[PDB]
DNA sequence: AGATTAGAGCCGTCACGTATCAAGT
DNA sequence: TGACGGCTCTAATCT
DNA sequence: CTTGATACGAC
């Protein structure tokens, strides 16, 4: 069974270890304006490490470690309180205090030792993660890791940007090139300093997961993460009693459901017409609107769907895609035409869909044609446009249509709670909308508003927001409402879905072992790989062409130069014919991975029983166990199709818990939601994350937005 | 009064191929 | 107003 | 003997 790992950290740290050869400390700055002191104090002192706690109960904010206490002095403003290891507990701290305070003497360069560190979070950073910025303003940003009360390892990007003098007030950091790492500065200091916040209009972003190379490998997250608790592992084996590694957890319910074609959506739309104008005549949505038009004609696609794209002058009935300006606030008319009576408008505009850049008169714009044929049709842009608008066809017909009768039939008998949570209005409100299914699909959306300060009511909209409100921590912001997703009920059954920020983490462990595997320098040594293929191949059984290419691959590397490079030597094997594709190289290619000390390419991509990289793919259900007895259920949401090698970004956990119904609730409706998850036509190419009758609601509000504007 | 958490706003993201099971004269 | 989620930010919050 | 329309793969 698949075991998928989440951000939580376990480890166990050696309590009497720690006590033995360090002495903390714990310092409140009671005052306000005693943090100056404390700093100049601090600068003066050399602790092992600081760290924040801000305790509930006060009870100290900066815990700090030592290896000889110096001479504590009394100040007015603070107060400094020598500790002993069992009062960690009584101060209101928690082990993964004590493991983030360990944890920032680390650094990402491989072999490293402990060091002091006065700054209270691990930053890290590299000569790779900077840029110019136009004329002498350097700038870096740096992936923080710090261990939260949950005990999850939050990976977060911060940028600096450098200032010309000593700067009180703010915060003012310095880059250690050896350690590579950024560093807080408390008196002025020979260097160049840095200050939080980024003064550019380009948002810095590390790859979540890099899978091409070691070397690009170690330049994203997850790189640097392992390389940071590998570090850690081997530097702290005298304080840790167990090793700080991610969490095992067992996947239940997997749903390997392959997405339809995304073209299927442009076969629902068959019979119709859709109809395309602009906006008054502006000569830039008018030119635009005519090669729209154009493409579509030649696409083909359309012609066997019996499409009729008409390029016409104004609103007309069905389907109708205009074209905009984005005027908004451009201090203009805005063009934008609001759908009355039978009318379906769809509206893009210049600047996104054709990427009009301000310059050129002639708008540029040209559809992504590939796969044989060249349809403009199978542009990702065009295709998410019919997307839409067969959802508004749904959405102004009130029926469902777009799920065929199998999915239709499937999410009949469920209803959705959607909540928004007001912005104006000064007492606390929330909208709650739910959806109901007729028998003949028809979509009936009802809502009821309700007062976050008054959940006597017994009507049923009231009690979800009951519900809802105990499980929530801080039911007070609009991001305690926006992490909220959707309410499935099933009757006298209902399921939360609630966003978090626990995220998958594929095993770094096993992604640093075959990338170092397959280092693309890798010196090797004629004899040695010579005898090591000599020595398995007894082991290679035989599968008629597969054994004939380890045999190619041993004669290949018995004619080669004594001490050659790994990527010689795959050089060679691309002349020799065992191209990375072929069932024959694929199965020399993975024996090697598992027993060898170089191999032509890595089994990451391909799936296997069990693949390091779990959780990425598919959707699953797990069950994360948090509190002793209180067992806590998350579903992720990953791709697919095969990752690309480098990834954006990350999966994120889902948060399902039963609000009515004890746990029979999650056995029954996840296999539901599994078929709900697996629409394309939310998501372009992908799992929607959440039910889709999710997006159908999401657009429904909006729709409310806009005539009701002290709702927004 | 610095820490933070909020709350919003943005970049990234959605292809050719060898494998093949059955579509046959 | 391709639009969808992560998530990096900045400002707002709560000190 | 022959090819047509799905899959794990790269990359
Ligand atoms: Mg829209």
């Amino acid at each position: 069974q698949s075991m998928i790992r989440t951000t939580r950290l376990d480890y166990k740290i050696n309590m009497m270890q720690l006590q033995a050869d360090f002495k903390f400390l714990v310092v409140k700055i009671i005052d306000r304006s005693a943090f100056k002191d404390y700093n100049k104090l601090l600068a003066s002192w050399s602790p092992e490490a600081v760290t924040s706690i801000r305790g509930r109960y006060k009870k100290g904010d900066y815990l700090m470690m030592f290896r000889q206490l110096p001479a504590i002095p009394t100040i007015a403003g603070l107060e400094l309180h020598e500790i002993l290891l069992e009062d960690m507990g009584e101060f209101k701290i928690y082990p993964n205090h004590l493991l983030q305070l360990l944890l920032n003497q680390q650094s990402a360069n491989e072999k490293s030792l402990l060091e002091p560190c006065k700054t209270p979070e691990l930053l890290i950073s590299g000569e790779e993660w900077y840029r110019e910025f136009r004329d002498m303003r350097q700038q870096y940003y740096a992936l923080k890791l710090k261990v939260n009360w949950q005990q999850d390892l939050e990976m977060s990007v911060q940028t600096f940007t450098q200032v010309t003098e000593f700067q009180w007030d703010k915060q003012i950091y310095q880059f250690d090139e050896k350690r590579g790492r950024f560093q807080l500065c408390y008196q002025p200091s020979p260097g160049i300093y840095f200050v939080q916040g980024n003064h550019s209009a380009n948002r810095n972003y590390i790859d979540f997961l890099s899978l091409q190379n070691k070397s690009s490998f170690y330049k994203s997250k997850v790189g640097v993460v392992q390389l940071v608790l590998d570090n850690l592992n081997l530097n702290a084996e005298k304080y840790l009693l167990r090793p700080v590694t991610f969490h095992k957890s067992l996947v239940e319910h997997s749903s390997r459901l392959k997405l339809s074609k995304r073209e299927t959506i442009w076969q629902q739309l068959a019979g119709s017409s859709l109809n395309i104008y602009a906006q008054v005549n502006d000569r830039l949505s008018q030119e635009l609107a005519d090669q729209l038009a154009d493409h579509l004609i030649r696409s083909q696609l359309v012609r066997k769907n019996s499409v009729h794209v008409v390029r016409s002058q104004k609103i007309q009935s069905g389907f109708n895609i205009q074209v905009i300006r984005d005027v908004r606030g451009r201090a203009a008319e805005d063009g934008y035409e609001v759908a009355k009576n039978d009318q379906i408008v769809q509206h893009l505009t210049v600047e996104n869909f054709g990427h009009y850049q301000e310059g050129d008169k002639e708008i540029t714009w040209k559809p992504k044609v590939s796969g044989k044929h060249h349809d403009p049709a199978r542009d990702v842009a065009i295709v998410k446009l019919i997307q839409e608008l067969c959802i508004k066809r749904d959405l102004a017909n009130g029926k469902l249509k777009t799920v065929e009768p199998k999915l239709a039939s499937l999410t009949q008998p469920l209803e959705f709670y959607y909540f928004a949570f007001l912005k104006k209005s000064f007492d606390p409100e929330v909208m709650v909308i739910k959806l109901a299914f007729t028998p003949e699909m028809e979509l009936r959306f009802s809502k009821k508003k309700v007062r976050l300060n008054a959940l006597t009511s017994d009507d049923e909209y009231t009690q979800v927001c009951k519900r809802v409100f105990d499980s929530l921590a801080a039911p007070k912001f609009y991001s305690a409402w926006d992490s909220v997703d959707c309410v499935v009920r099933s009757g006298n059954k209902q399921l939360l879905i609630q966003r978090l920020n626990r995220t998958i983490m594929p095993d770094g462990k096993q992604i640093r072992k075959q990338l170092e595997l397959n280092r693309p320098d890798k010196t090797l040594w004629r004899d040695k790989v010579v005898e090591e293929l000599g020595e398995l191949r007894p082991m290679v059984s035989g599968d008629s062409d597969y054994v004939a290419a380890y045999e190619q691959l041993q004669a290949l590397v018995t004619g080669m130069r004594p001490s050659f490079p790994l990527k010689d030597l795959d050089e060679a094997a691309r002349k020799a014919g065992l191209n990375p594709k072929r069932r024959d190289m694929r199965q020399v290619n993975q024996f090697l991975t598992e027993n060898a000390t170089f191999t032509l390419k890595t089994t990451l991509q391909r799936e296997l029983p069990d693949s390091p990289l779990a959780g990425m793919k598919w959707i699953g259900l797990t069950r994360i166990e948090e509190g002793e007895g209180h067992f806590n259920t998350f579903y992720f949401v990953g791709s697919d199709k095969s990752l690309k090698p480098v990834v954006n970004r990350a999966v994120t956990l889902r948060r399902l818990l039963p609000l009515a119904g004890d746990a029979g609730i999650i056995d029954e409706l996840f296999p539901k939601l599994a078929a709900m998850m697996s629409v394309e036509f939310v998501r372009s190419g992908q799992y929607t994350v959440v039910p889709y009758p999710v997006k159908y609601l999401r657009e429904y509000w909006y729709s409310i937005l806009r005539q009701h504007p002290e709702y927004r």
